[PDB]
């Protein structure tokens, strides 16, 4: 079989696609080929596709160039909608791509963002899926979206009563996702649009599995209020994640090397994640405080050397204790380490899967997208992290509070039965996408699903 996967345009919608293609060509002998949609722009991912033009197995490549949007966006036009219109116009060349393939596909395939192909997958002809890169909760949000649209009039984040989802958990009003913070910013209409784009697809694949979230994924295969919008199959195929590259002259890992097991605590927010000034002067304290080991993934503040932002003296101070790390770090093999024993995350769902799938047990600290209903999830379900008693977006974090959190997981045994818990959630996932396993056993449903087209 040929599937291809259509990928948006930056790193964060990338690599997922990646993982997807190298799993199902790997274990699943499927050929397959990944349409990435370029920024024609900025291509700082552009030469990670020369690095991958060089060890093809399947794992083709084929770069798709788009277009300068700048006349359809402005300062206060959000990201959401931004990746919505790049796609929208590069829909012409993603057409003309897909013809002019050498052997047709027999499957097309979208990101959250690249739902808008589905026209090019009828003609032509051919089975199409979406594949939702993270939570099975946040796609019965997004599905289910349209009837609140009509239910509630007003900002849903001024409600006084938690979203009920027909089968799902009760969403706090402040934990929803971006989109829904304001109705009147476009986001919003993409939103709504979005949810209801998925339905028209011949099945959804989604990064999570079943023991994660047995009833939300029960609820969307057979709750009647929902399956009156839904109607085709889900795929829960994870947890997928980057593979390690057992490394060598990291001087990251060579520090590692010499901490106690589970002792030092990672700190990132993510691809493009970036706190305040003051904000990030409280958490430098917290961290000293704390008098315990970390490595620190820091980038420059938004409201240069990273010493202009910190406390003065702080790098010296902090000297044998802390590992302050500019812009990247090596996120997958730095988890994978048997000294790092926490890790304070902004809760993006590769992130969080990267965490899990090692054991390594975590300080929600949600920024932006569906971060929040991670957080939530992560916290309160789920039992393997701790967060901030106010959202860290709504109020600033000061240093004492750091400080504890950081003591409270990587000293207490609180902290000790957390891990525990993000243990158990590691086993059973490495159980699922084992023979056998549900998420395995997903994919044979999908390529069931797939042939059955064929014929
Ligand atoms: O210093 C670094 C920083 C990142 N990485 C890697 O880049 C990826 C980042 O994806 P992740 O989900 O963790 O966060 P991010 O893309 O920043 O945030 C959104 O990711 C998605 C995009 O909106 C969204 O689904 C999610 O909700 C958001 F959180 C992930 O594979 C990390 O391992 C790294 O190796 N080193
Ligand atoms: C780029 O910012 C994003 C925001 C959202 C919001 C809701 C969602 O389900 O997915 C997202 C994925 C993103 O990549």
């Amino acid at each position: 079989l040929h599937v291809a996967i259509v990928s948006s345009p930056g790193m964060g919608h990338l690599i997922p696609v990646l993982v997807l293609g190298n799993r199902l060509a790997t274990h699943h002998n499927i050929k397959i080929t990944i349409l990435a949609i370029t920024t024609t722009s900025s291509s700082a991912e552009t030469e990670f596709l020369k690095k991958t033009t060089l060890t093809n197995e399947t794992i083709e490549i084929i770069p798709v160039p788009s277009v300068d949007i700048s006349h359809l966006i402005n300062s206060s036009t959000k990201i959401f909608t931004q990746l919505r219109l790049l796609v929208r116009e590069a829909l012409p060349k993603i057409h003309s791509t897909i013809a002019s393939m050498t052997h047709r596909p027999d499957a097309l395939i979208v990101d959250i963002f690249c739902t808008q192909i589905l026209p090019i997958a009828e003609e032509f002809n051919i089975s199409k899926y979406t594949y939702h890169p993270t939570t099975a909760w946040t796609l019965a949000l997004a599905i289910y979206c349209q009837v609140f649209d009509k239910e509630i009039e007003g900002e849903y984040v001024e409600l006084k009563e938690p979203l009920k989802i027909p089968g799902c958990k009760a969403l706090r009003p402040d934990d929803v996702v971006d989109p829904l913070l304001d109705r009147s910013d476009q986001q919003y209409e993409e939103y709504v649009k979005l949810g209801k784009e998925y339905t028209d697809f011949d099945g959804i694949l989604i990064n999570t599995w079943e023991d994660l979230e047995p009833e939300t994924i029960n609820a969307l295969r057979y709750n009647e209020k929902l399956r009156l919008l839904l109607k085709v199959p889900v795929f829960p195929i994870g947890p997928l994640r980057r593979k390690v590259e057992t490394t060598l002259n990291d001087e990251v890992i060579q520090w590692l090397d010499k901490q106690n097991n589970e002792s030092v605590l990672f700190v990132s927010f993510g691809s493009g994640g970036t706190l305040s000034t003051k904000q990030m002067t409280e958490l430098a304290w917290g961290l000293e405080l704390s008098q315990q080991k970390f490595v620190w993934v820091v980038r420059p503040p938004s409201d240069r050397d990273m010493s202009e932002y910190l406390p003065e003296g702080f790098l010296t101070r902090t000297k044998d204790m802390g590992l302050v790390v500019p812009m990247w770090a090596n996120q997958v093999e730095i988890l994978s380490h048997s000294s790092v024993g926490g890790f304070l995350t902004h809760c993006g769902w590769n992130s969080t899967v990267e965490s899990l799938t090692n054991g390594v047990p975590m300080i929600a600290w949600p920024l932006h997208a569906e971060q929040k209903m991670n957080a939530a999830m992560l916290t309160e379900e789920l039992g393997v992290a701790i967060r901030p008693a106010v959202l860290p977006t709504k109020k600033l974090v000061k240093r004492e509070e750091i400080q504890g959190m950081v003591r409270i997981l990587m000293q207490t045994k609180e902290g000790k039965r957390i891990k525990e818990k993000a243990k158990k959630l590691k086993k059973s996932a490495e159980n699922a996408l084992s023979d056998g396993g549900s998420s395995y056993n997903s994919i044979c449903e999908l390529v069931k699903d797939i042939r059955s087209r064929e014929l």
